[PDB]
């Protein structure tokens, strides 16, 4: 429920994905690669994601619902303004 | 962390990967793509993993204690147990 920890680094681009991320949930587990995407609507954080049985990409890891997804935001981009 | 729902799609080419498994942590966080693995010492539940771009493989999520890592193979191994395939 908690987001107890954030690791991220910042890349150096002209590119949208501008960070990858690892976060800790309630001290005991890890997701890695998360990712800061910019563009011009705004900044958000992608959760690692591969393509499936055939064709189309979804997320490994994935919130149930907005108040996680908000919180999971919040952690990584108060760490993502903290950085550098 | 409780592992409260448990989702499993047998696989059914005879090797090493005997089922797919999605699992919900809290009813708040939602893993998809553990495995379940024929071992050599029996089956176990390994992690999701995902191909480089360079056919390498990165595991993508696990567990950092033993209570967490404990719960998840247990949660898991029941739900397999009760397919029909296993005896």
């Amino acid at each position: 429920m908690k987001v107890t920890d954030v690791r991220l680094r910042k890349i150096q681009t002209d590119g949208r994905m501008k960070a990858l991320v690892s976060i800790t949930l309630d001290e005991a587990f890890v997701i890695h690669d998360l990712r800061v995407i910019e563009g011009n609507s705004g900044l958000f954080v992608a959760m690692p994601s591969k393509r499936t049985p055939d064709g189309e990409f979804r997320d490994i890891a994935h919130p149930i619902n907005s108040d996680m997804r908000q919180e999971i935001q919040d952690a990584v981009m108060k760490v993502y303004d903290e950085t550098d």
